[PDB]
């Protein structure tokens, strides 16, 4: 079975929002919604992942970030151990860069079924804060 290590960004604003992309219909886990990133490559950490991947997804540099939760989770294809970075602090300003539906979210609202079941654990731990 596939393994992989994903790094992803929770872009989160001064008013308790996220920001948050929809991902594509021919996807896996098509159509849920999702912090930005991807696969971790092989030569790059995942500090630099989260960063190029929030580069290239949203167009934005994010900073002094940290690792928020890190866990894995088996779907029925493929393992993947997933890097939540909590992202406060970024350069420029959250897009649709890839084509892609983006919006900011009040943290509060968010519906953990919206999302892949991978990241249950923490949506919840995002409204404990
Ligand atoms: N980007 C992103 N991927 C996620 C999240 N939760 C989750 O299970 N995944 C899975 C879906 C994909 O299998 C993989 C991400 O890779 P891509 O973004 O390259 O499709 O990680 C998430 O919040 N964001
Ligand atoms: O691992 C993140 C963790 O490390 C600290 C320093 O203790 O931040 C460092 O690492 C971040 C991720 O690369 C950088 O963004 C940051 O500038 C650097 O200081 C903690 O702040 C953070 O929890
Ligand atoms: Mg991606
Ligand atoms: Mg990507």
């Amino acid at each position: 079975m596939k393994k992989l290590q994903i790094a992803v960004g929770i872009i989160r604003n001064e008013n308790n929002e996220i920001f948050i992309t929809r991902r594509a219909a021919d996807a896996h886990m098509a159509n849920k919604l999702e912090f930005p990133g991807g696969k971790i490559e092989m030569g790059e950490t995942p500090e630099q992942a989260v960063v190029r991947e929030l580069q290239e997804e949203v167009g934005i540099t994010p900073q002094h970030f940290s690792l928020f939760e890190k866990l894995e989770y088996e779907f029925p294809d493929r393992h993947i151990t997933l890097w939540f970075w909590l992202v406060e602090r970024w350069e420029g300003e959250p897009w649709g860069k890839e084509g892609q539906p983006g919006e900011w979210m009040s943290l509060v609202g968010l519906n953990a079924d919206d999302f892949p079941p991978a990241n249950e654990p923490v949506i919840a731990k995002l409204k404990r804060l």
